[PDB]
């Protein structure tokens, strides 16, 4: 079900829109020539095979492309049509489950999902350097999450008004009452992903490193950020806003991708997951806790999001389904 | 106070423009030609005088126009304009303080409000018959009431979304929750002016009659209207709907003027009033009960419906004030 | 996995705002009471259970209403706080593979999927006829499938215009043309659900009737659907449209819920497939092919249509995939 | 019986529902959090109590809030469901006629209305500051009213189409005509409440400013504001339009409120006063007068406008009716 | 004119009266006698459906007249329809083109808005001098029928358009001295529209034009006297005219009617206004004239002079049929 | 022709767009040295505005020339407003008329459809013979713009709207010889009404009219060339047309556009089709031109020939401005 809608041509030419992400792995790859050239690579995930292309025309020797869905005959197709059937070889198939006729210098990828981890693609991103020769190279090379308690009234109450649909007591002679609470914990449960403007970000941002060329897929299982901000503004605290940044790390040039809301916009937008119970703060109190995110059945984590105000001793405490996303962007 | 609103010729013109009204009363006027030729006649609440200009028409000797708001002053111009001095005189001030200097041959007024019975101007209009020679006439000289069970199944619904504001638990961190009970029992606290399709009706109407030529003051103090309606239709009983018929009966002809749902629309529209707590009931059974308005000191009614399924036993009481109406038309 | 969508109270309340599909199911129970008075109903695909609660309405003696996925746990709340223990009886699980305490007298469901047979939630409607007591009932009692000839040059040409990214022989370096013939074939396999003004309906429609009663299960396995429209007017016929109409036929009244472009718009709005070529038909001529429906494993079918005009012979078919429709509402 | 309108939830709800308005409220006083942390406040026509709420969030130690309508018991219920008792006093009735057992180190209100002004609430406000200690402050602390004078064909126009009603001679027979004039004089006393796009303003406005803490109740009886405008654009002056500032100048930061066309808009839109005679002015030139504001029983003012270009000496004076304002925003 | 009628956008909508086309084929087709083997005129053919009409009847020569470029596709039609034998098209107007042989009878369709708009009918009767001894003329007979009105909405309308100029400052310009300019401007135009008949306030007076006996003169001054016996009191706000015309065959006698109780046409109904309503009580007497004075520009100057004989009350009103107002929505 | 025009009725809708009067009051306001104590033509008055707005700028003397019976209006309206002395009113056609005085500025609204419709640009450069050399012109410059643009319902319209004509029996007789003819007559119809930009693809192309410098017998004949650099594939139905004129003055200039991005003026906008659509891929170069050629009725004969320069492929339409289509 996860790969099928990745088969349809319509939703490749909606991925292949974000011209920040496009242009960036371009300029990563292009600029550190000397890490392609005439080297062994590796595709994680390719898709329509446009990384690969970009390794090519940086002079790589040999790339194996893989994808799990039916996506790769149409790579294939366009590997033939631009005349690079001797250098972009097409290998259909989960990265966890093909073989590779040899290893490589370097593994590309586009692993990272809303909040950095969803999809839980970052694990097989990280499976993959089991073909990875020693002292070879991984772009992107390292990931940062970034997260920052916000104020938005507006979006909070929202989630209210939705949820009061259920709040009346004749629905076709029906007291639909009884499930508004149920109603409320799901719109909660869900991360919201749209923008906003960085005017409602109430202290600075914390983060949490992975290098990917250390990191192992085990470690992905279960993640653990802690965080303790220092509040800049008073106010109510409605949740924790989350971008990343990438970095390409290359021996010529190191080039950041960053999905941050001072950032132009890219497909990933930014996500933030709310208290049903917000937190009062004032400026200079310390808004400490710890996001935990649990890798699930469903290509996806669980998150559980507890913060306290140390001043006051208010604690809030969340449990969200990166599997039921809200886009929420116009 | 009361007649403040009265005094703009802003407010005069909206009401000029229900041309189902003004061409109703012209017709009736008209075609009882007899009924004002060389004849006295007083018009109550003469606004800027429309109805006497009709009585002149159709050949009465004299008309005493009484205004209560400062739209007399125009009136009188446009008697002077109209070059109908002489035979309209304008006199400002209530009916129940004013002084004719003679008895009349027939009454003329437009006292009916909302659910006929709001404003209280009825009361005015049987007042001003200590003016009325035996065997006068009084136009309109009768008026029906109409009342019938409705479903409505979006306009129930609507309370609870309008009220459902107040079941928020922070509101800019302020916990609205234990208001959304009375803020319910106030919209359902107003009758709704608005029209609707026949359709919503659920058994035929129950009518209650007042004869302005035989009624005195005192009878609408306290109005009981006792209903017993056999029902076409099953489903939800949201509550009574209102309207109202007025007969001229001249010498020559009866002209009715209906706003009825059925009717061309008028600017008293239709009235329903919403049981709270709804009422089921299956075809053939029979919702009885009282609807009694009780006149109030702000030119107005406090009503009480008090309805039940007699097959049941199930329910509805019913307290709401005619002074405070919703008009939802659009 | 199917069914974790209709777990979600969002999507429930996004469901329950056809007030008139709501509105038609109430009045086809509530005016036929004596097909529920005292009797044992099952509602098949229950949600948060409001058929339910409408047999209840109309005085049933007990209702199993069966639901797949986690909502049942929600139907189960409301039938508790809505204090009707007594008469439903929320039973977790498909219809397939629940056990029920005894047989029932009508069975209720709203099966109908987009062209009225996606989902194949028909079949599982079908099925719990292993429940039905002889001579019981069902509500609904039989669908009507109609197709019809359209035309509509804005939507033939989007599935070109869609495809207009393809075309670039340069993006950042790549040549995406040879890409651009796969990206439009898939787009004309997209059923198309949306609605439309009826002045673009080149003739009155062709019905197919599936009796509720009567049908067995394995009947929808493989539906083949012949046609001959008389058209009554000239121009470029670009596919097929099609809306559905059911009857609840109670011992009372027959009720019908219709979807058709002439009624009121519901949540399955209507469906038009493409023909891969137009083809050209005067007024008078007539139009002649046949529609067949293939069930597959994604729930779902593969649609097949050929038709042809008579006169010219002009011919044109198309292979579609109901499991991607383009919603273009 | 002024106070009646505000005893409604319906009304309450409208009224909360200007964000801008209640954001900036709360940032007033949570980043002057100082100014409240453990002092005494008086809040002057609390309504439902929000105000009171965000300084008892701001540290406060007593919270006395009055409110003379009904919507006093709706702020004593949720003062009890929020846990507050001990530190929000409700007191119901006018801040003129009740008992405080103490003086208080602040004042917070929402005494502003259309053009500032109306509601004659700023004299209540100005009242209460018999309750203020010397070293007191007031929330908000100044208020700047703006005017410049418009451009605007459309909306001088419409009160000519609107009163052309009057202007025929055969209504059933009724020859109207005569009552042109006064709907035109009646139109043109109407202030004209909606918003508008600030390319039609001709100069840069003027203000006149009312500093809270240094006046006296008896000031805001006569009101005088002269201005003295720099034509920036040829054209025809159709009147002045108006809106208004207020700041609330804390100890830690000054947070403004205001109600500008070129701001988000606010409940209090923005006012525009006509000129029955337009005044044609080329860029360069000089429009002098003065606006004049008479306090009248009807909880408002009467308005007087006189203006000039000085050097033509053309002039235009206007009489206006703040308590009958037209709300034109659609 | 004849610019105007040479599109086929226009001829298209022309043929789209069905009650106009209907009856003139049942007046042609049922009085077959009158047309079988016989010689034929049709004045102002257009496309040339009346002569199709006629071959239908089986006449042996139809000579079909066009003065607009329309005659050239009527010729296509004939060509087209194989009916070059019988129906000869001929371009030009019927005034100075030429004739090789004397008819039978002459059909057309002359009538105007208030029958005599566009002054065809002087064309139809000046077409006479091809007539044969005994020879018809479909239509035969015209009546034109007026009958006082009240409508309160389309009097005030009047003044709610002209009161546009009833401002002291329109970007700095009084407009107000052509309020009385534009009132009188609007009451000039007669309104072309259809009405509920409630709003007549008298039975209807008619004035007959027998196209047989009528000289192309008769038609230069035209006066109508009326007398109204007024059955409903009320405002006098003008008078509604409409037409009838009888084809008298041989066999049967066949009504085109206009009239407010029948079937709409492409005619409607036509009312002149007064700008000056006149008040009558039931059983008072509305007399005057309207009179018709035909002008250079295929039309007619009107004048309707009438009073309330009890009471003296008068209005008079001057109408330019060249500019009328199309109401209809 | 001009009988229209004398209709108070037609003036009154003609003065509703607001947009357009607006624009003109404040390119003259605006620069009120380029009138102040000076002589002011109005060609084509109609009721008068224009020189009501010459008057309120300060000139000296304003001849207002009008070709209908709006001219007695005019005059009755200039009496109205106490400016008899400051404002003549000429009753006649410019080109039939004599003038008193010479004028140091001549102001109208001379623009039609595509700017050109009414031929009305001819009689606004004849009025120069009375503009001393060191004159001005209000409008000064007009630039019409034109850009290919796609729309396949405007395109099937021509051939469904023909439908009626295919029946083999309408009331026994078979039109179909007459549905060609039929197609063909839509075709020669510019649309005039308005569109979203996102039809439009590819950047505009203009052509400039100088009216202080060009004479009245170059709008006989106007060729208008085109080289579109295409932003988007798909198929080109026709060339979308509008115009933008400028007021420049001492002072300011001001511009009134009429394009597809701007509110929306009387003057709306005006497609022309190909009698086949061309396609063409984004990159691709659409060339071609537009011929106006000028007729006895006011109007122009417009031909319209467009390539796609990579492909060679063609079309082409022959248009009659005189039968606009209104289709808004
Ligand atoms: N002297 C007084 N003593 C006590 N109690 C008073 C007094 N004067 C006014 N009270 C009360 O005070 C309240 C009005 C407060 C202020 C209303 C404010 N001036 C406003 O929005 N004016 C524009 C709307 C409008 C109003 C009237 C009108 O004719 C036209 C337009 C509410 N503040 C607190 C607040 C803040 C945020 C959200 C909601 C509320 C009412 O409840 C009055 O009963």
């Amino acid at each position: 079900q996860y790969f099928q809608f990745y088969g349809y041509l319509s939703q490749q030419q909606n991925m292949m829109q974000d011209y920040v992400r496009t242009g960036t792995y371009q300029r990563a790859i292009l600029q550190n020539h000397t890490d392609f050239k005439d080297k062994i690579v590796l595709d994680v995930g390719c898709g329509s095979g446009i990384l690969s292309f970009f390794a090519a025309q940086a002079g790589a020797r040999k790339i194996y492309a893989v994808e799990a869905s039916t996506m790769a005959q149409h790579a294939e197709v366009l590997v033939k049509s631009n005349n690079l059937t001797d250098r972009i070889v097409v290998i259909p198939g989960k990265v966890e489950e093909v073989s590779l006729p040899e290893q490589v210098d370097i593994i590309i990828s586009e692993p990272m999902g809303y909040m950095l981890f969803n999809e839980r693609m970052l694990e097989s991103y990280l499976h993959a350097k089991k073909y990875l020769k020693p002292s070879g190279n991984m772009f992107p090379t390292i990931g940062d999450v970034h997260l920052a308690p916000f104020t938005d009234e507006q979006l909070y109450m929202e989630q209210f008004t939705k949820a009061n649909f259920w709040y009346q007591p004749s629905f076709h002679g029906v007291d639909l009452s009884a499930l508004r609470g149920a109603a409320v914990d799901e719109y909660f449960r869900q991360p919201v992903v749209d923008t906003f403007d960085i005017r409602i970000l109430m202290a600075k941002s914390v983060k949490y490193t992975v290098n990917f060329l250390e990191a192992k897929e085990g470690d992905l299982h279960r993640i653990e950020i802690p965080f303790k901000f220092h509040m800049l503004h008073s106010g109510l605290v409605h949740g924790l806003a989350f971008w990343f940044d990438v970095a390409f790390i290359g021996s010529i040039m190191t080039v950041w991708l960053s999905t941050a809301p001072t950032e132009p916009l890219t497909h990933w937008y930014q996500v933030r997951c709310l208290f049903q119970s917000p937190l009062f703060a004032k400026a200079g109190d310390t808004l400490s806790g710890t996001c935990l995110l649990i890798a699930n059945k469903r290509q996806s984590y669980d998150i559980s999001i507890v913060a306290q105000v140390d001043q006051t001793g208010s604690k809030s405490s969340n449990l969200l389904d990166l599997k039921n996303p809200f886009f929420r962007y116009t």
